[PDB]
């Protein structure tokens, strides 16, 4: 099931991504809408492209922590941060908190307040 790291395996990480990447939502980066993103912000359980992955691996961890999902180690409760998560939940979460000029290009939601409080909600969901 579990390895002695605490990672789930190769597979089971597979046949989970492979599910969650094709809900409709996920299937443009959150950042620039590039189709079909396979890389991801675990901090707002969002997928992103691997264009937008590199500006989120400068940012730093506590502003964005980065993995790719075809290729990373995942714990389970990582997963199923992903899964209750998702581009259209964060999307409906910035466009009403940051607005109509919600401008996810510029990850200015990344290191906001904002993002800060919704990455608590995560937290919150998967944890109470
Ligand atoms: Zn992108």
């Amino acid at each position: 099931d579990v390895d002695e790291k605490g990672f789930v395996s190769d597979k089971l990480r597979d046949n989970f991504f492979q599910i969650v990447r094709n809900r409709p939502e996920n299937r443009t980066c959150f950042d620039c809408e590039s189709r079909n993103p396979t890389w991801l912000s675990l901090s707002f359980a969002v997928f992103i492209c691997l264009n937008c992955s590199s500006d989120h691996r400068k940012m730093g961890v506590h502003i964005s922590f980065v993995r790719s999902s075809d290729l990373d180690k995942f714990t389970p409760i990582q997963l199923v941060r992903m899964d209750i998560g998702g581009n259209g939940r964060a999307r409906n979460y910035f466009k009403q908190v940051l607005g109509v000029n919600f401008s996810p290009k510029t990850k200015e939601y990344a290191s906001s307040i904002c993002g800060r409080q919704y990455k608590q909600i995560l937290d919150s969901e998967i944890s109470e």
